[PDB]
C-alpha cells in the first residue's frame, strides 16, 4: 500500500482544518488542502492506526487561510476553503472539484464558516472587518461591514441561522445578526488580546451551568459569555506546567495560540490548546475551582511539543468520538476524547524533501532530509506504525540537502545543509551532532562514505577510521573529513588529484561523488557534463567519460549481488539535461591504465524524461533496474539493459529530488519532491509507462 508524507498543516489561521463524521479529515497545507480518512474506511490493517491520506484539493494558487466542511446530512463532502488569492472556493471532495466560488473580498481573508444552520451558506471575514455571507447554491451573497477592526475568527451559531460571532485582532468580541445586515446583538467585553477562537455550547438554552460561547485568546484567558445578560459568566485563565517529553528547539519563537473545541457528548467540558501544545479538558462545573484534565495525562511522549492551531471532532462510523490536532510541531494528532488518549500521529514536512538515504545497517530505516531544518528518520519496516518518524533538529537549523548513512555503524548519519554545514548526527543518542570545522562555500549536494586518500589515510593506525566522509559543495570543491577529528580541517581533494595526475590547467568544478560500492574506485560529476574515474589510492585517474553536455547531479554504481557479476561495473548518471546515460567501466577499471582512457559513447541511453535529472537508483532486487527522479514531475523506473521504460510515478505535484528503492519490497520506492512531500509508491500501480511527453 503507497503512503504519502504530506507537507505540514498552516500556521495562524483559525480555522484552516475541520472534518466530518465517519469519517474525513481535511487540512490547510500551503496552496491545498490534504485529505485524510479516518476510522473502518480508511481499510488498514488491524494492527495500524485507522486512518490514510488519500487526496488533495488543488485549485487555490496562494496559502490556504480558511477550510471548512459542511455539516449538513447527505453533504459532508462539501466543503469551502478561503485563500490569499482572494477566492472562497466551493469543493466536492469526492470529486476533487471546485463546484463554484467568489472573489468578493478585497482585503486578506481571515477564515471562514460553513453554516451549521443553513445549507449553502458560507460565511468569511477579512482583515478589514468585511465579512461576505455567500449562499453559493443560489447565486446569492451580501456584504457586512462591523467595525473597523481585523477579524480572526468567527463562527457561526450552531442554534440560530442569523447569529454569527466574530473575533477580531485586538479582542474585541461581537454577536451579530446576519438577517439585519449584521447589527451587533452583544458586544462583549473583556479579552485584552487576539481572538483566536470561538466556539457554542452545542446545547441550547443555559440550563447546563438563550446560549452560552466560550472565546479563546492570546491574553491567555477562555471566557464563557452568556447570551442572555450579553456579559461573561466565568474567566478561566491557562495553567503554566512543566513542559513534558519534547526536547524542543529553544531559539525558534513560539507565542499562544489558544483554540477551542465544545464537545457535543460532554456539554459541561470544554477542550481548550494551551502553552507548549498540551490539550486540556476543562470541567465548567467545577468552576470555581478551574478544573482542568491534561490530555494524555498517564503516558508520556505523546503531547504536542509546540501550540496547536486548530481542534477538528470527528465521530468515527464505529463510534468512535475522535479530536484531530494541527500543531506548529508539524504533527497532525487523533486524540479519544472519551480517554484523551492519543490513537495516532501522523508527521509532515515543512520544506522541500531535498535527500532521501536508507540504512545499509538498520534495513527499512529511511532518512529524510527537508527544507525545514529537521531530519526526519522513517522507520519504514514499523509492523504496527506506518508513519513511524522520528524528528532530529539539533545542530542542524537550515536545509538539510544532502544525507549519508555510515555503510556499518548504526545509528551514524552523515548530513549536509544548504549553507555548506557538514554535521555528524548519532541518531541512537541525544546528544548533539559533530559539526565539520570545514565548511562548503555553498550547498552541500553530496555526502558518501570511501576510504581514506592522502593526506588522511597516511597518518597511523588509530589515527583514522575505516572510512572517510566525503562531501560536495555547490561551489565544486569536493572535502574529505576524518570522523575522528570533525573538529580537525578537512582536506580538499583536489590538490591529490592534481598531485597524483600531474594536471597543470584548473581542476573541474565538481558537482557529484560516488563511490563505486568495492571502494576501490571513485567517480566525480562535474559542471561541465565530465565524469571522471579515479582510483584507489592517491585517486589516480583511469577515465573521463564524456555524455553529458550539462552539470552532472547524481551519479549510482549498479550493486554487486546481482546475477552477473559485471553488473558492478554498470554507472548511472542524470545531469541538467533530461537524457540518462549508463556507462560499462569493466574493461576500463581492470584495464588499469597508465593513461587515462575517454569514453564518449554510452553503454546504454534512457530518454523519456522532459526536464533535469536529480537522482537516479539501481533496484537491489534486480539487475540493470533504475528508477530516476526528475525536474518533469516525475518518477521513471527503466530496465536499463534493455533500455526500456517499465513504469512513471507521477503522484508528485512537484520536481523530484530524490528518489530510493525500497531495501525490502522490490516493488516499493519512495521519492521526495519540492511539494513537500514524500511518496511511498508500488511500481505494479502505475498504469503509465513512460513520463508526459
Amino acid at each position: 500500500e503507497p503512503r504519502t508524507l504530506p507537507p505540514s498543516p498552516n500556521w495562524y489561521c483559525a480555522r484552516c482544518s475541520d472534518a466530518v463524521p465517519g469519517g474525513l479529515f481535511g487540512f490547510a497545507a500551503r496552496t491545498s488542502v490534504f485529505l485524510v480518512r479516518v476510522g473502518p474506511g480508511a481499510g488498514e490493517s488491524p494492527g495500524t492506526p485507522p486512518f490514510r491520506v488519500i487526496g488533495e484539493l488543488v485549485g487555490h494558487t496562494e496559502r490556504v487561510s480558511g477550510f471548512t466542511f459542511s455539516h449538513h446530512p447527505g453533504q459532508y463532502n462539501l466543503c469551502a476553503t478561503s485563500s490569499d488569492d482572494g477566492t472562497v472556493k466551493i469543493w466536492d471532495v469526492e470529486t476533487k472539484t471546485v463546484v463554484t466560488e467568489h472573489a468578493l473580498h478585497q482585503h486578506t481573508i481571515s477564515t471562514l464558516h460553513w453554516s451549521p444552520r443553513v445549507k449553502d451558506l458560507i460565511v468569511s471575514g477579512d482583515e478589514k472587518g468585511v465579512v461576505f455571507c455567500y449562499w453559493f447554491n443560489r447565486n446569492d451573497s451580501q456584504h457586512l461591514f462591523i467595525e473597523p477592526r481585523t477579524i480572526f475568527c468567527l463562527t457561526c451559531s450552531p442554534h440560530h441561522e442569523d447569529l454569527v460571532a466574530i473575533g477580531y485582532k485586538d479582542g474585541i468580541v461581537v454577536i451579530i445578526d446576519i438577517s439585519k445586515k449584521g447589527e451587533v446583538i452583544h458586544r462583549l467585553r473583556g479579552h485584552d488580546d487576539e481572538i483566536h477562537s470561538i466556539a457554542w455550547c452545542p446545547l441550547p438554552g443555559e440550563d447546563c451551568l438563550g446560549c452560552y460561547l466560550a472565546t479563546g485568546s492570546k491574553d491567555q484567558t477562555i471566557r464563557i459569555w452568556s447570551c442572555s445578560r450579553g456579559r461573561g459568566v466565568m474567566i478561566l485563565k491557562l495553567p503554566f506546567l512543566k513542559r513534558r517529553g519534547g526536547g524542543i528547539d529553544p531559539t525558534v519563537k513560539e507565542r499562544l495560540w489558544l483554540t477551542l473545541h465544545w464537545p457535543s457528548n460532554q456539554p459541561t467540558q470544554l477542550v481548550s490548546s494551551c502553552f507548549g501544545g498540551e490539550l486540556l479538558q476543562w470541567d465548567l462545573t467545577q468552576s470555581w475551582r478551574r478544573k482542568y484534565t491534561l490530555f494524555s495525562a498517564s503516558s508520556e511522549g505523546q503531547n504536542h511539543s509546540r501550540i496547536v492551531f486548530n481542534l477538528c471532532p470527528l465521530q468515527t462510523e464505529d463510534d468512535k468520538q475522535l479530536l484531530l490536532s494541527t500543531s506548529m510541531d508539524r504533527d497532525v494528532k487523533c486524540w479519544d476524547i472519551a480517554t484523551l488518549e492519543c490513537s495516532w500521529t501522523l508527521p509532515s514536512l515543512g520544506g522541500f524533501a531535498y535527500s532521501l538515504a536508507f540504512s545499509s545497517v538498520d534495513i527499512g530505516s529511511l532518512a529524510i532530509g527537508v527544507g525545514d531544518g529537521m531530519i526526519r528518520v522513517w522507520n519504514t519496516l514499523s509492523i504496527k506504525n506506518n508513519y513511524d518518524v522520528k524528528n532530529f533538529w539539533q545542530g542542524v537549523k537550515s536545509k538539510v540537502t544532502a544525507l549519508c548513512w555510515h555503510p556499518t555503524k548504526e545509528g551514524c548519519l552523515a548530513f549536509g545543509t544548504d549553507d555548506g554545514k557538514v554535521g555528524l548526527y548519532d541518531t541512537y543518542s541525544n546528544k548533539p551532532p559533530q559539526i565539520s570545522s570545514t565548511y562548503h562555500k555553498k550547498t552541500v549536494y553530496t555526502l558518501a562514505w570511501g576510504p581514506p586518500v592522502p593526506p588522511m589515510s597516511l597518518g597511523g593506525e588509530g589515527d583514522r577510521p575505516s572510512l572517510a566522509l566525503y562531501s560536495c559543495g555547490g561551489e565544486g570543491i569536493v572535502l574529505q573529513h576524518n570522523p575522528w577529528k570533525l573538529s580537525g580541517e578537512a582536506f580538499d581533494i583536489n590538490k591529490l588529484i592534481r598531485d597524483t595526475n600531474s594536471i597543470k590547467y584548473k581542476l573541474p568544478v565538481h558537482t557529484e561523488i560516488s563511490w563505486k560500492a568495492d571502494g576501490k574506485i571513485m567517480a566525480l560529476g562535474n559542471e561541465d557534463g565530465s565524469i571522471e574515474i579515479f582510483q584507489i589510492p592517491n585517486l589516480k585517474l583511469i577515465c573521463t567519460i564524456q555524455q553529458h553536455h550539462k552539470l552532472v547531479n547524481t551519479i549510482s554504481w549498479h550493486h554487486e549481488h546481482g546475477s552477473q557479476p559485471e553488473l558492478s561495473y554498470l554507472m548511472a548518471s542524470g545531469s541538467n539535461n533530461a537524457v540518462i546515460y549508463v556507462h560499462n567501466l569493466k574493461t576500463v577499471i581492470e584495464s588499469s591504465p597508465e593513461s587515462p582512457v575517454t569514453i564518449t559513447e554510452p553503454y546504454r541511453t534512457l530518454s523519456g524524461h522532459t526536464a533535469k535529472i536529480t537522482s537516479v537508483a539501481w533496484s537491489p532486487h534486480h539487475d540493470g533496474r533504475l528508477v530516476s527522479a526528475s525536474y518533469d514531475g516525475t518518477a521513471q523506473v527503466w530496465d536499463a539493459l534493455r533500455e526500456e521504460p517499465l513504469c512513471n510515478f507521477r503522484g508528485h505535484r512537484g520536481r523530484l529530488l530524490c528518489v530510493a528503492w525500497s531495501p525490502l519490497d522490490p516493488d516499493c520506492i519512495y521519492s521526495g519532491a519540492d511539494d513537500f512531500c514524500v511518496h511511498k509508491w508500488l511500481t505494479s500501480m502505475q498504469d503509465h509507462s513512460r513520463p508526459p511527453q
